[PDB]
């Protein structure tokens, strides 16, 4: 009766829809995407074919409705992220960022022309977009930014200036939703596009974790916007922390893939190790290590599903993705670890391939929000009192 | 939005009736139970009434169906359990031995005569049980139990010799379910009556955990039993086992009663107590352990739900409940423990409540197969390697 | 060569006094300590001998130079801190607050006539002395204290009123060393003696740590205290803060004692227990937990060694006590717990001793500091930025 | 007198010649090796000039007395370690190789003329060596290998057959000590050198942890080896493992050195960076975390050295390396992660350092004996009972 594959059975708890969309899913992702991972992210290549493929799949801001978007449900999204993350988290921030930071935006605080332009390209992967939020200044605070935004009255148009670093895409994207802070006290959203005057989007280098994923800078220098260009529907730091909710969830989501492949991993080869005349996997100190990967793994599936029902039926606060996001990436993180240290010395090999997921949620466990500020968010919710500053 | 008592809410996720049950309960709880505890727990004493109170509740073996029970859902079970043990677990402990380990073998393996003549008495309350099974040489390891049952084919009847020991109820106990090896080589479960023979119920002294619980011994100096209080259901290891498998199952839920308590007592300390010039809730390190206890205390829950619906349905397996009695107890453990700390000097202090917590816990996760004993289980399920033995 | 009890040769580090001091000491300790501690513990029994007997030996105050005192070195003092400990926290938090608590004070900060006067009684424990710093809304924050001193410049003797809590010692102490702020806002120490009108020490019930040690409140209903009886040499919390150091280095070698003992009888355990046809012992999980205990254990012993060196060459400085005070309480802490889960069942029996230790240590990591109290000291001595407030 | 470099002032404890040679080495240290490191880690490249540079510096095999060697105490030893891991794991791991792994072996069980031979060359760096001991199918079980030494009796010599793999500096060495089974059971250690026919060390790639340091295998297609090439004084296994009891006493001193630079980094990083109007090291959350590293690391040092006093008293046993060990690289794996998250987006970088030291110690957390077979060597030790197999 019990599988460990899945101990509380959440398939009974998924619509036939979710299934086959997860199914159908994980095919292209371990026929097409695994294959390439190994030298991709041992060389720091990330194949731009790969939005594009995936915008063919329709699954590029699957919960949108319209403008070429499946419109399926949150937990539709959570599944296909967990299936990306499965095989890596650069992979998955990719399709996080395209989805929750670049197209969740644009069709929650644009106008009806910019959905109509964008979205559809966005959705068929024709235009990589990226998300200008942090900078060299400010990180966990949004309100240290420094890029500001000139507006011109004679042109009608806006004069960006200030830097955004470590972002996802940049060096390669088409589109940029940048935040900036205004003349009027409110930070607003931006959209520039590859070919401004004044932009530069050079490539981060010495990474040691995401480098199958692109990443890089946003310089501005003076780059002129027209006012079409402004997002009519954020005012101030609600814009971009409603966006980075979106993105949080799905990062609930799949950090629960790569640690179930570190579980399998470790797993089979416990099963396969032999040491001492037996499997590795006949050890007690063995075997109480996979009873904790599961165990974590199992609670952590079972929230996440929760959480996407109430998304669903608009009943998610933010509160509630920041204790999933903070709890999976943070087990997630241990998981890897421990799977890594099971492998012994082949371990540290990428050809085993647990080292790049150990790595990977290095940065995933540190962007989004940190383990801590998390803690602090929901330390927030629960006294009433604030304790980010002192 | 978000309410820090509820974070995936899930009250939602509950009928009409299994709420109604709670908050019944709940008055109850807090209405007799709290105001007796502290003495109660401080003393070593146990209220014999309490299981009679209980039993006109109805609240004594509520899954059985028939029989004077309330015929109620798992959920229902668990959530009765929660309210139970917010208060104490030694109070928990006496109804989990009378509903899962008492009235549950009878139900299931038990002759009619046995379930007419016994259940109506125990769901009343009329009769208080107690479950023996464990023995000083026999804990983690049922195969090496020494008590022995030999057949007087004359008499149509069996001797029973041997010692059980950490017994709960077995003091004050009318019924006592007996387990004991027979010639045939077969484990049988035996009932027996205060007032046979040759049987003995000493009380335990010393005790530093659940005092508030009777505990004792059960001494069979060749005690007669006829072989209608034979158990003709159960065979061999798999009575008990099941048996423990609902005791388990109710306890998973439990702990998270006190956990709840314990988070709550922390939490309003945190925000009434004051130093450096403001409440201890402002600081940092405060905030991030009340963040931890939430975020255990919840994806406990909400797996203890699925588990429970699983139940119902009759698809759940003993690993599933292994996985989420040793989750919950070893978090409950350190959550209290937590708590304990953050209270400070006063928190050494019963008139605070969470050192008795902190102290049950700490049988509770030893009781009903330990922490360790637990990942074995789920080890063995993982690889289909058993590694209990060498 | 390799010998557990001792795996990097402590012994050979120690002087011929110390080695002689600490067995003569162990000898007193298991000889008439242990046999008293079962039921003490179990019914909050202090026997006020036990403060005379330590004073025949001269393990009182054993530091001081004169006075009837040993003059031994601080390595000395820890061993005897180490033995004591072995037995029982509440018995080592005796002889803490007697030598330096009270004695060091009194020889530090006081008059020449209060050392002739008071020493040589306390020394051979003919008084018995208390340290009132810690009031109700006084605890981790000092400067909030409300006990005041007035004075009457014609009595030529100062008034107190305020309510010192959780003090160890009071319901049954002579001599009382009292912390109150003064009207020209320094903080200075007073010496009260029982019997002085409107000085009462009512004992606090409901313990369930320490409960071998007398534990009480100090309330000072308009106490009249002649000058005489004033510290000259305390001026603003550096004089109980000083005493503090001393007191607290005691405790860091004290709970290795405890550690220590609880290794012992564990590991002992683990031989002699047997389970699956085997000794416990055998099992890798068990193994695990014993190498863990063995390794802090070692760590913290010669850490505590080169403290207690450089303690007599007075290059000590406060931040080096907090730092293993913290460390061997905390350490301390997780092995006894462990320690009670090895005993499975038998471990929340105090017949078996490690479930009092777990509970002493309780108490042990909250008082002369918190542990996250000292992490702050720590963390301001390495940043040079305090962060106690916000 | 607190100084945070050196809490519990190691300094004191050190010889005139032990500081001496420690700051003279940490000069060079700091001057050739960590220039280089930033790209030879990125890029994977070992320069065999190094062991050249350590050779004229007379760092190589430092303990041994006469050969060209400087004949220092232990102590000096790993204080050389401390310095080169402070740099990078990778080169401390080639020097270890050289020191205890080739140079000991020869030194210890090598005839006189093998020592004159090989111990002047190694010394001074002109020959590069490696020890290969790991064979796929053998890692933490030695009695496993497979590698095979049949004799010659006509030729008066053996011909091996085998495979060696992950092994440090095989694919540039000149020198192979290589262990294989011989015929009559025991194991024997034999000297190899490059260019003896059918002798192959092809390079390790994807590697992702000691990245500078060049690892290889060591291909055995029936090579055959001189009598005089036989080590004379090893026999089966304890030649090996006493050579590696020397590596891991240099490993338990080196892993401190990488968690300084970390404890180092990430402080200044914490008291430079800025968010919320305030350093980083302003939070209580971030000092905490320091306070942690601070300790673990004191704790270590303190009992290297204790334990390099033992050694140059010919009193060190096995098992005490064993535990410091364990310890130091468990304890510094943890902290160079703690670090990386405290830099967090830049802790990614390779250009902030700390992301590679946290790669690093995995290996060497793997290497020379895991954690958990470690913990398991200890408890036989401490029980008398064997663990490692059922
Ligand atoms: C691979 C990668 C891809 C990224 N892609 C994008 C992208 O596409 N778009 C984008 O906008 N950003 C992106 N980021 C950046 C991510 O959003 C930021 O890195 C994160 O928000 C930055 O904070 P920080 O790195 O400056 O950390 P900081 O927090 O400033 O400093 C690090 C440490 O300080 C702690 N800390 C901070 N404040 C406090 C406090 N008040 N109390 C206690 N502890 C505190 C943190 O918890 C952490 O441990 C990416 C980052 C990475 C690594
Ligand atoms: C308050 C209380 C009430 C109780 N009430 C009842 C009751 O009503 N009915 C009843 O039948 N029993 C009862 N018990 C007993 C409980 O069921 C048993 O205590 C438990 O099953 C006993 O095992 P043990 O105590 O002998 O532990 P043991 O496990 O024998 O030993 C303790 C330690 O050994 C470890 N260990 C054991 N085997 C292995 C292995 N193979 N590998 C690795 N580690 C191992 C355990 O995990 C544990 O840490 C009660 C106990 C308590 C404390
Ligand atoms: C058995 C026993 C015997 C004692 N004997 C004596 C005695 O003889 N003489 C005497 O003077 N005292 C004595 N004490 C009291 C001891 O000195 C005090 O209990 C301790 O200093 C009291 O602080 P508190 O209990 O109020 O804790 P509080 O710290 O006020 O509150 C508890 C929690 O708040 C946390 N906290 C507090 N401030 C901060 C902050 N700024 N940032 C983050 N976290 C924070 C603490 O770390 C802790 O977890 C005794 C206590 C006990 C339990
Ligand atoms: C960078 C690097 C450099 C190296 N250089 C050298 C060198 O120069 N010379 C050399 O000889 N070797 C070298 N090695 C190899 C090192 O000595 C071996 O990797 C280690 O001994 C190999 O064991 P394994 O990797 O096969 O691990 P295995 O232990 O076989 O398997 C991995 C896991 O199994 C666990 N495990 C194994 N047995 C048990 C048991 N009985 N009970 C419970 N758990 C168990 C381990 O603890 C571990 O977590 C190097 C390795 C690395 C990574």
């Amino acid at each position: 009766e019990f599988d460990w594959q899945d101990p509380l059975v959440l398939e009974e708890q998924l619509t036939t829809d979710e299934i086959l969309i997860r199914d159908t899913f994980r095919t292209y992702c371990q026929e097409r995407l695994m294959p390439r991972i190994l030298l991709a992210n041992r060389n720091e290549v990330f194949h731009r074919e790969i939005i594009s493929e995936m915008g063919e799949l329709g699954v590029l801001g699957p919960t949108i409705k319209g403008y070429g978007c499946a419109g399926v449900s949150s937990v539709a999204y959570g599944l296909l992220a967990r299936e990306l993350e499965r095989v890596d988290s650069g992979y998955r921030s990719a399709m996080s960022v395209q989805s929750s930071l670049v197209m969740h935006p644009i069709y929650a605080y644009g106008s009806e022309e910019q959905r109509q332009k964008y979205l559809p390209q966005l959705a068929k992967g024709e235009l990589l977009g990226c998300f200008g939020l942090t900078e060299p200044n400010s990180g966990s605070d949004p309100s240290s930014m420094e890029t500001r935004a000139h507006y011109n009255s004679s042109n009608k148009s806006y004069t960006l200036n200030g830097t955004k670093t470590w972002i996802t895409n940049s060096p390669m994207a088409d589109l940029f939703v940048v935040w900036a802070r205004c003349e009027d006290g409110c930070i607003r959203g931006f959209l520039l596009e590859k070919g401004m005057r004044g932009l530069s989007a050079p490539r981060i280098q010495g990474k040691f974790s995401l480098r199958a994923s692109a990443t890089g800078m946003i310089i501005m220098d003076g780059v002129e916007v027209p006012e079409e260009n402004v997002l009519p529907g954020a005012s101030s730091l609600g814009g971009p922390f409603g966006c980075l909710n979106n993105a949080r969830y799905g990062i609930a989501w799949g950090v629960l893939g790569a640690s179930e492949f570190c579980l399998h991993t470790a797993r089979q080869y416990a099963l396969d190790r032999m040491q001492f005349g037996v499997p590795l996997a006949r050890n007690q100190l063995i075997q109480k290590k996979l009873a904790d990967m599961l165990t974590e793994i199992t609670l952590g599936l079972h929230a996440c599903l929760q959480l996407g029902r109430l998304k669903d039926q608009d009943k998610a606060a933010p509160e509630m993705v920041s204790l999933l996001k903070r709890n999976n990436c943070g087990k997630a993180l241990d998981i890897a670890r421990q799977a890594r240290d099971m492998l012994g010395g082949n371990g540290i090999s990428d050809e085993y391939h647990v080292i790049r997921h150990a790595m990977n949620l290095e940065a995933v466990n540190t962007y989004e929000g940190t383990h801590d500020i998390h803690a602090l968010i929901l330390g927030r919710a629960i006294t009433g009192i604030q304790a980010f500053t002192a």
